[PDB]
């Protein structure tokens, strides 16, 4: 699991 861009 992994964590994307938090726009
Ligand atoms: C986050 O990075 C990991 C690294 O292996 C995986 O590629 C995972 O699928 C990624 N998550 C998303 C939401 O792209
Ligand atoms: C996803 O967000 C989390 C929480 O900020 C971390 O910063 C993590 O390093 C991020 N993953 C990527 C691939 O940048
Ligand atoms: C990163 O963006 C993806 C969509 O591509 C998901 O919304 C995921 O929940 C996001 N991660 C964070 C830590 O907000």
């Amino acid at each position: 699991p992994t964590t994307t861009p938090l726009k």
